[PDB]
């Protein structure tokens, strides 16, 4: 099945998911000079005060922290969004080295990792129906650079040795995703897709300009995870990022002058 290796990685995905060559694929390079400030964007609102994490899971491609999305608790609204989008999970993409790992790039610059907070449009009732819609999802993307430690990440790092291999999951309650956000909510936005199969074109991307800093030790712990399941040959979970895809007929808007 699909992955990030030579024989099943991004260059192969189109054979099983032809939308991989579609008109609104993600990620993209964000050319900051060609992005245009949009005064029509409303203030972005990230309201995570009532967020309720449930579990953390190694799915063979990344690890997901999943949330209870059965009520309006952790919502994203404003900015480019119409209505309310509810947080369902977050995960990261990262590299084998600090010089790569992000999916989006900024003037071709790659960050060491990228955090994706995944939300679904509440007008569609749940995530499964939302992924049948062109405005079903909103993903808030946050770049990670290696520097000072991010205290709010440490609870995630500390649990990773319990989910080393594909299929392992662990209870993960009371995690506050607000500890993963940078100071500024300045962002770029554009219409795109999931960055992993099935690559569905449902996403309003909101990519924050300001990276968060994590320590080398924190990202090294991400790199100890495994793509493989228990009892299979060990393949370190690294470089689980899709490269930038063609912008085609899209414009990137900036929330800031
Ligand atoms: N062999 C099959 O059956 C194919 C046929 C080919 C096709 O027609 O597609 N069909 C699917 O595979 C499929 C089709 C439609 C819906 C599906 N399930 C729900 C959508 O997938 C949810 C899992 N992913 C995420 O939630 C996610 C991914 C990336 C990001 S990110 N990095 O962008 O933030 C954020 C969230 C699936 C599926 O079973 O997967
Ligand atoms: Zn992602």
């Amino acid at each position: 099945h699909w992955g990030y290796g030579k024989h099943n990685g991004p260059e192969h995905w189109h054979k099983d998911f032809p939308i991989a060559k579609g008109e609104r694929q993600s990620p993209v390079d964000i050319d900051t000079h060609t992005a245009k400030y949009d005064p029509s964007l409303k203030p972005l609102s990230v309201s995570y005060d009532q967020a309720t994490s449930l579990r953390i899971l190694n799915n063979g491609h990344a690890f997901n922290v999943e949330f209870d999305d059965s009520q309006d608790k952790a919502v994203l609204k404003g900015g480019p969004l119409d209505g309310t989008y509810r947080l369902i999970q977050f995960h990261f993409h990262w590299g084998s080295l600090d010089g790569q790992g992000s999916e989006h790039t900024v003037d071709k610059k790659k960050y060491a990792a990228e955090l994706h907070l995944v939300h679904w449009n509440t007008k569609y009732g749940d995530f499964g129906k939302a992924v049948q819609q062109p405005d079903g999802l909103a993903v808030l993307g946050i770049f990670l650079k290696v520097g000072s430690a991010k205290p709010g990440l440490q609870k995630v790092v500390d649990v990773l040795d319990s989910i080393k291999t594909k299929g392992k999951s662990a209870d993960f309650t009371n995690f506050d995703p607000r500890g993963l956000l940078p100071e500024s909510l300045d962002y770029w936005t554009y219409p795109g897709s999931l960055t992993t199969p099935p690559l569905l074109e449902c996403v309003t991307w909101i990519v924050l300009k300001e990276p968060i800093s994590v320590s080398s030790e924190q990202v090294l712990k991400f790199r100890k995870l495994n793509f493989n399941g228990e009892g299979e040959p060990e393949e370190l979970m690294v470089d689980n990022w899709r490269p930038a895809q063609p912008l085609k007929n899209r414009q990137i808007k900036a929330s800031f002058k």
